[PDB]
């Protein structure tokens, strides 16, 4: 869409890059709104409302093809984003899934470079990301997350697209939805938004997932019909790491009880070890809190083989088949190689509860309690925030 005539005004943030040698120095990042939350209205003249929700292709009678609809739908630029409950503080950045006024934002963000129209394009295959967080908002159901995806240095900047990432476009993921613009360019065939993620983190305050999804695709890829299905080009389940799951249940909850406890900030480590030939080979996810490393737990479930790190013997094992098929943890560090973009937001789901993060196998939620009408309940005003951002030399972050 067009970029309208409102400023885009970045929130800064402090990230940092280490190594073994010089520690951890600190960078200047922005971050930027999806393209699709940032308002989008219609040319001079046109009448009111948007050009498409969620789901769907844009309407037709603005977006016949591409380019009557790069000039018939505009884009605003945001100029406060406290609005939409992003605010940063020096290396931190507070998402506010719900306003005290009752808007419920949900944002989603993603890291730009100092300049502002590149994203910081993160290569972890052999390193570390770390981060600090505070869970105590999250009740059952709420999903914070910090993830990359495959998208395009500059949103796909273009003559259609002249907005690009400075204006949060370009947005993909393993579940190959349809939105109304792909890659800043109406989606007049409602096709697919298609492309490798990996997740670092789907968490709240009783439940902590990991989870690597491949696509056989590389990039943004436009799914159509089947491809965009399950056994099409993504894989859509991922393969899961959370000791729920694999029947350790003391390890990560509000407490003192469990060895990561939630009712206090702590950080999450995360490496990417490859083998001798630089190809992706393992996950390892550990945790610090009150100045402890925390080692990751072992598996402890009958039929699940005896391991502390996501990698192909346990995700085969555990059943995520697509995941294999689709390019196994070589076809994931694959795609972390290659660059990919860092994402966070915070969510909710109405329609099944979030209960694969946290309930059942997954976690001590009950039936029901995932529910967007009782989180509101539980915790009226559900954020997360995520601090000191930083990655490098496996073992120089923490
Ligand atoms: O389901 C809608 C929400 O999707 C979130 O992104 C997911 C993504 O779809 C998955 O494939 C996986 O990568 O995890 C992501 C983080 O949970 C998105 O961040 C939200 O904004 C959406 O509401
Ligand atoms: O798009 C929603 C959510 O899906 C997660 O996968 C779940 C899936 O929704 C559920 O139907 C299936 O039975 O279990 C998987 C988990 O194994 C996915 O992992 C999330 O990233 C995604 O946000
Ligand atoms: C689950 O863990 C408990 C505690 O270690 C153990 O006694 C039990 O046998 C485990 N169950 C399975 C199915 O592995």
């Amino acid at each position: 869409q067009k970029p309208g005539e409102t400023k885009e005004v970045h929130p800064q943030l402090t990230t940092f890059r280490c190594t073994k040698r010089g520690g951890c120095k600190p960078a200047t990042n922005f971050i930027v709104l999806d393209s699709l939350s940032h308002p989008i209205h219609r040319a001079e003249g046109l009448g009111p409302g948007g050009c498409g929700d969620w789901g769907n292709p844009p309407p037709k009678d603005v977006c016949p093809d591409v380019e009557s609809c790069a000039k018939n739908c505009i884009m605003e630029g945001i100029p406060d984003y406290s609005q939409y409950g992003v605010t940063t503080n020096g290396t931190s950045l507070r998402l506010q899934h719900i306003l005290p006024d009752g808007r419920v934002p949900s944002p989603r963000v993603y890291l730009l470079d100092k300049t502002k129209r590149r994203y910081e394009m993160l290569h972890l295959t052999g390193f570390e990301f770390t981060f600090d967080v505070d869970a105590t908002k999250l009740p059952c159901g709420m999903n914070s997350a910090l993830y990359l995806s495959e998208m395009h240095p500059t949103g796909a900047k273009s003559k259609y697209n002249p907005g690009g990432a400075y204006y949060g476009t370009g947005y993909c993921d393993a579940q190959c939805f349809v939105t109304p613009f792909i890659n800043g360019l109406g989606n007049i065939e409602g096709k697919g938004s298609c492309c490798n993620s990996m997740d670092i983190w789907e968490a709240n305050s009783r439940a902590s997932h990991v989870a690597p999804h491949t696509c056989n695709k590389k990039g943004l890829y436009l799914c159509e019909g089947e491809e965009c299905a399950f056994e099409g080009v993504c894989d859509k389940n991922g393969c899961g790491w959370n000791n729920y799951r694999v029947n350790v249940t003391d390890y990560y909850g509000r407490g003192e009880e469990f060895k990561v406890n939630t009712l206090k900030p702590f950080t999450v480590v995360t490496q990417f070890l490859a083998n001798r030939r630089g190809k992706l080979e393992k996950i390892h996810r550990f945790y610090v809190q009150d100045g402890k490393v925390i080692e990751s737990f072992y598996t402890n479930k009958e039929g699940v083989p005896y391991t502390n790190m996501i990698d192909d013997e346990f995700c085969e094992a555990t059943g995520s088949r697509k995941y294999m098929e689709l390019g196994a943890t070589q076809g994931m560090g694959e795609a972390l190689t290659r660059g990919m973009v860092l994402a966070m937001s915070i969510w909710w789901d109405q329609g099944g509860n979030m209960e694969w993060l946290d309930h059942g196998e997954a976690g001590p939620c009950a039936k029901g309690e995932g529910a967007p009408s009782n989180i509101v309940q539980v915790e009226p005003f559900p954020e997360v925030t995520y601090t000191n951002l930083r990655w490098g030399e496996i073992g120089s972050t923490y």
